[PDB]
């Protein structure tokens, strides 16, 4: 009615995405129309497949629910959209979003079914991708978190265990040169209380170095593609939060060495900290920058329009625990620091001329 | 001349797609619609009649501050197809997300320019979507201050016995020492007594480590199981369906509401569906199924089972016990955070080794 057939079907035919007709026979639904952008996808010619059942798109792989999800949609003639995988003429491996609606064809007596194909292999592969950077920051974000609880630890509790240790030697000194009928036993007392304060020390650290084993190997990264991958983690929703990004990589200066997952985190610490620090901020600008730097190693800088530094925060950013916000830990700042300096680089911070927070640190 | 079939057939096929399909035509800056298809009336509300020959930004409604707009905007000033989602909204006002794939086709006999769309709704993914968003954000933060919460806890179990041994000794030699008289035993006792304090202190600041990072802590409420179950599902089992996992939940409705803390819960059940997801990794056999049923004094039990790696003979007795890891990175850490957390809820929790060589896990939670 509304448009001449001549005309739609030109439309079907021109068509970016795959749309066939297929014909019910049976346990087949055998193809009978095919548009170029379906050969495209598939890779094969409409005079070779015509009259079959596409399900040679799956090849091989004939163990995936979506399969199983059509056929019956296919057996209650009610519609159905799935994702497969499936194979082009020359093997290549493609995701296909499948959308298929039975349609009864009362002259015929028939049952046709319409298909509409879309390629969604990019979709496919960037949400794979972004699930295996989300695991792997989950899992170093706790041991690195442990890590740092250790080393706290560790370091605060040394001074205690140290005394302890000298007011067992000096008590000792002092009672060598006693008669006392009750100082041997004093003295197997305070020899006890030495071997315990030195059972303290050394299962602190046997639980640090338990949370603190396995470790990883420095390789050659580009700091385009980490900084991309840290993006992907920490600045989804910077434009919900109307956060405007600048990358401003030097060409020269992109390649480092570098172990990077830990950089990841670093970097994903470093953008989270600086959308907070904008969570009512009105000025939002995030800018990232990498250029050439002295002891020829190479300088990113991260900079915010955001709440900024006091007088005498700034002096505390790095050390384990100081924090400003309620649930922090105050421990993203100290672990970057950390594993910057292992990596053979310096790291600082400085507040920004627009009273926000600029983070820099060199690799090689 | 080509005519795999005839017009009105494909016409026929077009009016019954399930999916949103429209010829538009250009005119200008307009791309008014020549076509519609009833699948498209009913996605967005509107009656052909009304809407023909107009361009369909009306959709857009109010809401123009959208980048597929200007997208769409280029893809249609150049002659190249696009597809972008976008918010629109129903002739009722309601909003729906919407995946148009518009290619433009270039009519010799008119010499115009049409275009034909393909509109989808997709609210469901772009919402479930958004949503795993805001669940991985919360997941890193609860992990990280969790773990950091089982470490704090697990030195201060350990070291509690050497402190109060250090103690007690000097508890004893003072005692020892109050019978004396030799010149040197009050500086001895002075000693004593300032060690005695380096242990308190000791023992003080490793309580302000641990009372720090539990320092964040919630109220429990009623929870939907179906909720809780599917956000694990959605941050945990994520990867199942290239993995070629089969996936079963087995919900009674009889048993459904439960008082817990949301986030804690969700990382029990996260961590029990990754640990199975690992133990089905080279299984010929890997099935999940996933439980709930009625359980005794007005508990309900949640049995999650797994045809995976499953345990060793005495490996289950050691599972909840903090540390106690099989793998080469594991730390040991889940299941131990796991029980204390229901514990300190309204349940219990166990495990067993399955029929299959897999693991099966069982927990309970109050609805009170
Ligand atoms: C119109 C239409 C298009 C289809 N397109 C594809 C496709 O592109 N790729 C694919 O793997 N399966 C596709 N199928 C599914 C198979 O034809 C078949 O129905 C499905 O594999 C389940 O049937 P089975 O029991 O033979 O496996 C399509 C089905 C129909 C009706
Ligand atoms: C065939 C076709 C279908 C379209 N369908 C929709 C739609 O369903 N919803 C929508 O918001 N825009 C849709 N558009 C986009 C608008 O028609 C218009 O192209 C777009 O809003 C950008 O143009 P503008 O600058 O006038 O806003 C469609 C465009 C074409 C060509
Ligand atoms: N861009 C910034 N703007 C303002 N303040 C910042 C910025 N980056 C870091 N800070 C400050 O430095 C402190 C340390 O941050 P760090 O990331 O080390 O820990 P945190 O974010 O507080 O805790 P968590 O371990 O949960 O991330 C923060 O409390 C914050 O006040
Ligand atoms: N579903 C499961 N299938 C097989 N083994 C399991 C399962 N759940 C737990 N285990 C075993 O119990 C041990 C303790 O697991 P838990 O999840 O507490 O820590 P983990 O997985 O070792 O460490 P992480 O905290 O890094 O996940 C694991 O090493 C694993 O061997």
């Amino acid at each position: 009615h509304m448009i001449n057939a001549k005309l739609l079907q030109l439309m079907v035919e021109h068509s970016n995405d795959g749309i066939v007709v297929a014909e019910q026979e049976g346990n087949e639904s055998i193809l009978i129309y095919v548009n170029p952008a379906f050969e495209r996808l598939t890779g094969y010619c409409a005079d070779d497949i015509l009259y079959q059942d596409c399900r040679f798109l799956q090849g091989e792989d004939h163990d995936q629910p979506g399969i199983a999800i059509i056929r019956e949609a296919i057996r209650e003639g009610r519609p159905c959209c799935q994702v497969l995988r499936n194979y082009r003429k020359d093997g290549s491996l493609f995701w296909n979003e499948l959308s298929i609606t039975p349609v009864h064809n009362e002259a015929d007596q028939l049952t046709y079914y319409i298909g509409i194909q879309r390629d969604v292999t990019e979709h496919q592969q960037t949400q794979a991708r972004l699930q295996e950077l989300q695991s792997e920051l989950v899992h170093v974000s706790r041991l690195s978190a442990m890590g740092e609880m250790a080393s706290a630890l560790a370091h605060e509790l040394n001074q205690p265990l140290a005394a302890i240790s000298n007011y067992m030697k000096g008590s000792r000194r002092l009672l060598a040169g006693s008669s006392d009928p009750n100082t041997p036993k004093v003295e197997s007392a305070l020899d006890r209380a030495a071997e315990q304060a030195l059972r303290a020390g050394q299962i602190i650290r046997r639980l640090r170095d338990f949370v603190a084993r396995g470790e990883s190997e420095k390789r050659v990264e580009s700091l385009s593609k980490l900084i991309e991958e840290a993006g992907a983690l920490g600045l989804a929703g910077a434009r919900e939060q109307n956060v405007q990004l600048r990358f401003s990589l030097d060409p020269g200066a992109d390649l480092v060495l570098a172990d990077r997952v830990q950089i990841q985190q670093v970097l994903v610490n470093l953008f989270r900290n600086a959308l907070e620090a904008m969570a009512q901020s009105q000025r939002r600008e995030l800018v990232v920058t990498n250029t050439p730097a002295a002891d020829d190693m190479i300088e990113v800088e991260v900079s915010d329009t955001g709440s900024g530094f006091q007088d005498d925060v700034i002096p505390n950013l790095f050390q384990t625990f100081f924090t400003t916000k309620d649930t922090g830990m105050g421990v993203g700042l100290s672990i970057s620091r950390s594993i910057i300096e292992a990596h053979g680089g310096r790291m600082w911070a400085e507040s920004n001329a627009s009273g926000g927070a600029t983070f820099r640190f060199t690799l090689p």
